């Protein structure tokens, strides 16, 4: 394997003479040379593992590289600083006075430059993180909501020009709120000029996805492949309209991108660059479980897909720094840790405490959530966990079997009340939601609906806004960077529109992907309406989290409260924090609280509390606690 010092000769070996000495003494060059040393050991080994003896890789590898000094030749000179800062300040990501937002910029301003005049709201709710869904090219008509990708350059015609997205970035970056975008690298569009190149047999596109002649392999693979969208297709493979078959884990029209070809890591790493000199902050890395396959295997999870992953995040080290990856991955807890790490992914979005929120309302159990805060939290230097209580997404019930087992909970059993319960389909639930992708042959079902739906505010359940503060309240205090699903912070309900628009009555998710609701918007600062005391409610959980140091970084020990339906912890043994997850006040013994100060002040009501007696929490009341 060639090593850095090597390479680099021959990266400079396109320039003359005259022009060559001038670039190996250049500020540029100085800093790519420092970082090709310092971190091309692991891109090479991370490739090596992955595509060992390929005659093709060398020259891909050094391909490559061309392209990653000419991309941080060009990266404009602000962003470089931002490299630096990035670099010397690794747990920023950490830090308490982050808090995002997330939305799409159609339904939520129309159009980017919409987007751009929402910012001032931005900083009035406090966010310094922004993530915005999908904005690139992609079919008219179904896109899978902008996840079936035509180019990764070409920005949605309906949303605006590319020029338009660097001002927004720039505007963002000027009122101190990181861009983060989607970086869709397992598939892309069936329109997408590769998918079409590659199917008309174009020699330079070949292998670019998994296509094959007829069901032998397709039919071995669907073995052990689990169904994303059954309500789409069966197995991972839809077939092409001259008999084919090609690999396609979600919809029909998104097709696996082939990364066992190692052109095509190179090409997805000639698009990171482009999104990278945009100036975006973060890269959600859209589903890192399927980037690799394997038959006999489940195609999730596999070890190559984290070398490759890992040798993504090596080319931003050196091209660069300033990008981090978040993961994604929506699959067992023991496998969604594994793409969390300063060389992988430094964030990942954490399903498993997500939904135990939800499945705590519903129980007004803490067992599994205080297990899961207890044992599955805490993560390794330098990474955080992406907090969050309801994306653009169905909510999937992924907490762990053998972990409900050690509770004598059935994993099966209960999943099958929680989907009932958050459809509305078991007696006295509060839950509006509506069933996503039930899989007749295995029984499994998720849910759809916004936060509003699922806590009870479209029948006006006098519980619902203190459900919402509530499960907020635990994403934006247990520990790392919390996402706010924009809308929440005003109760927005679900769309009333989508069963029957037909490019979207298949897919329940539209359901709660709603509009900006112009009504509750500005009802935001008034007491008495839900909006308001929903915004006002989460506005000062916000304005806490990022003035009070006690809630930085994103440890976490858990607190016995010996009652089952009040959870706690403690965040830097400053702030005991307890929430009532029951619709009917709660008690924390005096006798359990004797280890605590006699008196702590609470910083959700306001007021000092005495600990020294019995505590009682009024249903879903929430408390912030100063013990030191
Ligand atoms: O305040 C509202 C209601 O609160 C109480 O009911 C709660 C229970 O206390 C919770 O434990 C939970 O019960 C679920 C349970 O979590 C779920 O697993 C499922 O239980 C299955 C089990 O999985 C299966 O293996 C087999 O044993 O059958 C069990 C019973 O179906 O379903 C339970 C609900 O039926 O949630 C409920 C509802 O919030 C209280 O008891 C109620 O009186 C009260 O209304
Ligand atoms: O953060 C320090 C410490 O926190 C946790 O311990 C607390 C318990 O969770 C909490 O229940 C309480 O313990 C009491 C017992 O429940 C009760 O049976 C009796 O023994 O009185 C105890 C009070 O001394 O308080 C402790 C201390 O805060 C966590 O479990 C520890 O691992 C952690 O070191
Ligand atoms: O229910 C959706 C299904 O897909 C996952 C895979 O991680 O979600 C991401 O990728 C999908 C396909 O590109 C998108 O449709 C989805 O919007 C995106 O979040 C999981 O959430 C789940 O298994």
């Amino acid at each position: 394997s060639p090593n850095s010092q090597y390479l680099k000769t021959r990266i400079l070996d396109i320039y003359t003479p005259e022009q060559r000495a001038g670039i190996e003494k250049s500020e540029d060059w100085r800093q790519f040379s420092r970082r090709m040393d310092t971190h091309f050991p692991k891109l090479m080994n991370e490739l090596d593992s992955v595509y060992g003896n390929n005659e093709a890789l060398l020259p891909m590898l050094e391909m490559l590289l061309a392209q990653a000094w000419q991309s941080y030749s060009q990266r404009n000179s602000s962003l470089k600083d931002i490299d630096i800062a990035r670099e010397n300040n690794p747990d920023w990501i950490l830090s308490n006075k982050q808090v995002g937002g997330v939305c799409y910029v159609d339904l939520f301003a129309g159009d980017l430059k919409g987007l751009k005049d929402k910012i001032p709201y931005f900083q009035e709710l406090g966010l310094t993180y922004l993530y915005l869904m999908p904005l690139f090219k992609c079919p008219e008509g179904k896109s899978d909501g902008g996840y079936a990708v035509s180019s990764y350059r070409d920005v949605n015609p309906a949303l605006g020009t590319i020029g338009d997205l660097r001002e927004v970035i720039a505007a963002l970056h000027e009122a101190g709120i990181s861009a983060v975008v989607d970086f869709i690298f397992n598939h892309t569009s069936n329109e997408h000029e590769w998918a079409q190149r590659c199917a008309a047999g174009d020699p330079l596109f070949d292998n670019f996805y998994y296509i094959f002649p007829d069901r032998r392999m397709p039919d071995q693979y669907d073995r052990t492949l689990r169904e994303i969208f059954p309500d789409q297709h069966p197995g991972g493979f839809s077939q092409l309209e001259d008999g084919r078959w090609v690999w396609t884990t979600f919809n029909s029209f998104q097709w696996d991108l082939n990364y066992s070809n190692p052109w095509v890591f190179r090409a997805m790493a000639g698009e990171m660059l482009f999104l990278a000199n945009l100036g975006v902050d973060i890269l959600r890395m859209d589903a890192v479980a399927f980037i690799w396959k394997q038959m006999g295997t489940s195609c999730e999870n596999l070890p190559q897909a984290h070398a490759l992953i890992r040798a993504f995040n090596a080319v931003m080290r050196i091209a660069a720094p300033a990008v981090f990856f978040k993961s994604q991955a929506i699959v067992h807890p023991d496998q969604v840790v594994q793409y969390i790490g300063q060389d992988e992914c430094q964030i990942g979005y954490n399903p498993l405490q997500m939904a135990l929120l939800w499945n705590t309302l519903a129980t007004r159990e803490v067992n599994l959530l205080h297990q899961a805060l207890t044992y599955r939290h805490n993560l390794p230097e330098h990474t955080a966990w992406v907090n969050y209580v309801r994306s653009h997404d169905d909510i999937g019930w992924t907490f762990a079997d053998e972990d409900a087992a050690y509770l004598g909970i059935s994993g099966y059993d209960h999943r099958q009340f929680l989907n009932r319960f958050f459809v509305n389909r078991f007696d006295g639930s509060f839950a509006r939601g509506v069933p996503f992708q039930y899989n007749p042959s295995t029984g499994d079902c998720r849910v759809s609906g916004t936060a509003a739906a699922l806590v009870g505010l479209a029948q006006d359940d006098p519980h619902a806004v203190d459900r919402i503060k509530l499960l907020y309240s635990i994403a934006l205090s247990t520990g790392g960077l919390p996402l706010i699903y924009l809308g929440d912070e005003v109760g927005t309900l679900n769309d009333d529109d989508w069963s029957q628009d037909s490019n979207k009555s298949d897919d329940s998710r539209w359901a709660h992907r709603p509009r900006y609701n112009e009504a509750l918007y500005a009802q935001r600062n008034d007491p008495s309406t839900a909006a308001g005391q929903i915004y006002q409610g989460l506005r000062h959980m916000i304005a806490v989290r990022q003035s009070n140091p006690r809630f930085d970084g994103g440890r976490l020990v858990t607190f016995n409260t010996n009652n089952k339906h009040i959870i706690g912890y403690i965040r830097n043994n400053a702030l005991l924090a307890f929430g009532n997850f029951s619709e009917y006040p709660q008690t924390v013994t005096a006798h359990t609280l004797q280890a605590m100060p006699f008196k702590a002040h609470d910083l959700i009501g306001g007021k000092t509390v005495s600990l020294n007696q019995d505590l009682t929490l009024q249903p879903y009341q929430v408390m912030w606690l100063e013990i030191a």
